[PDB]
């Protein structure tokens, strides 16, 4: 099947909230929370991919960021592996920049289920922080 890197951006704020985008209905994953991230794409690095995809994304550039997971999920249809980006400082301030809903969610009231099933662990060992 098809198998893609993803990098994603965890965008939190000095308040414990989480800059969270909702994927729309015909996406894969559709209708559902995400971090935003996207393919990381041939001839650009993890680092360098999660920097473009918020700033295309949210409109900020992420600095002095770490990796804080990695992980390889199957869903139904292709296999990705899921780079997962902390990021606590950033240029700018997040926004639906490409139309899609966004808003800052507090980090405790996170629902995993709300999210991709791949964010299992992530949304949990986020809560342990
Ligand atoms: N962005 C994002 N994607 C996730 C998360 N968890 C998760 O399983 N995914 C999956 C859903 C998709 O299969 C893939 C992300 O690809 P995408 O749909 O964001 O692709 P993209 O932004 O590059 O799309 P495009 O603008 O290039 O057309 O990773 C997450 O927290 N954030
Ligand atoms: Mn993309
Ligand atoms: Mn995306
Ligand atoms: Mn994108």
């Amino acid at each position: 099947m098809k198998k893609l890197q993803i990098a994603v951006g965890i965008i939190r704020n000095e308040n414990n909230e989480i800059f969270i985008t909702r994927r729309a209905a015909d996406a894969h994953m559709a209708n559902k929370l995400e971090f935003p991230g996207g393919k990381i794409e041939m001839g650009e690095t993890p680092e360098q991919a999660v920097v473009r995809e918020l700033q295309e994304e949210v409109g900020i550039t992420p600095q002095h960021f770490s990796l804080f997971e990695k992980l390889e999920y199957e869903f139904p249809d292709r296999h990705i592996t899921l780079w997962f980006w902390l990021v606590e400082r950033w240029e700018g301030e997040p926004w639906g920049k490409e139309g899609q809903p966004g808003e800052w969610m507090s980090l405790v009231g996170l629902n995993a289920d709300d999210f991709p099933p791949a964010n299992e662990p992530v949304i949990a060992k986020l809560k342990r922080l």
